[PDB]
């Protein structure tokens, strides 16, 4: 499954940890870290398949997380040369992705990440909000600011309320 033009259907979870901070979580059998994102599947809708994802990338289920926003449309962008597939048909070309601000109501006690076998992270750590933007490679640093600035002052109010 691609989207027309060669990208590729995703979902993004945004988890926020309510002590203000956001998704990190080392990648499994690499041991480097790496952003979340989960493929569409074929007929499922976005918040359908944003749990389908939220279970194969965290482990948590269709209870254990609060959407409080969503990306106003899909945001998407380009892979390098080297990181296009030339294997998939369509050519996949880049990532459309919708993330979700989802508000952690569970919690790394009933998060498992290797629910799916061969899932991608292995643990984590709640990080700085602007942390991930950093940590990611320079051509989803910029596009994955704007998830950050989409959702910033969503997350900050639980920070910013009393003392707030």
């Amino acid at each position: 499954m691609i989207d027309d033009d060669g990208y590729r259907p995703n979902v993004g979870i945004v988890i926020c940890n309510r002590q203000g901070q956001v998704m990190w979580a080392r990648r499994f059998g690499q041991h480097s870290w790496q952003f979340p994102q989960g493929g569409i599947n074929p007929g499922e809708s976005a918040e359908q398949a944003m749990y389908r994802a939220l279970f194969e990338e965290v482990g948590l289920s269709r209870k254990d997380v609060r959407i409080l926003a969503s990306t106003r449309n899909w945001l998407r962008y380009k892979l390098p040369k080297r990181l296009v597939r030339w294997d998939t048909k369509p050519v996949c070309i880049g990532q459309k992705q919708k993330w979700f601000l989802l508000q952690l109501v569970s919690g790394d006690a009933e998060i498992n990440m290797q629910t799916s076998s061969t899932p991608e992270f292995d643990g984590w750590r709640w990080v700085s909000y602007w942390y991930p933007v950093r940590q990611v490679v320079s051509f989803k640093r910029d596009v994955y600011r704007r998830v950050m600035k989409e959702f910033a002052s969503v997350v900050m109010s639980l920070q910013e309320n009393t003392p707030k």
